[PDB]
């Protein structure tokens, strides 16, 4: 695979972290709307987008956003995946992590995806 938008890769035992961060969650936003807004406005603590989003251009701005702004952003294989972690019942590209389940846990999640992407 690997799609453009996708900068590094994530294995599937962070992946499951990811979803399991995401389900958790105490507040998310859900879908490139609603993702890109929360980093521009700096309240995203972690962005998750998944790999198999078509066109590639819903999220392929993502990246580079997350990085000018400093915020963490890794990815999961699956929107549908992604969309039931984040409670939905259809997929979603992005999730973006507003205010989390276990801060400790996501302090360790985001350092292993800083590692991930060296």
């Amino acid at each position: 695979h690997m799609a453009v938008y996708v900068k590094f890769k994530v294995p599937e035992e962070i992946q499951k972290e990811l979803l399991d961060a995401v389900a958790k969650a105490q507040k998310i936003k859900k879908g490139a709307n609603e993702v890109t807004k929360a980093v521009e406005r700096g309240i995203a603590k972690l962005v998750i987008i998944a790999e198999d989003v078509k066109p590639e251009e819903v999220v392929a701005h993502l990246p580079y956003l997350c990085e000018e702004k400093g915020i963490p952003y890794a990815y999961v294989a699956s929107k549908q995946d992604l969309g039931k972690a984040a409670g939905l019942e259809v997929a979603a590209s992005s999730v973006a992590i507003i205010n989390e389940g276990d801060a400790e846990e996501l302090k360790v999640l985001i350092e292993k995806v800083n590692v991930l992407k060296q």
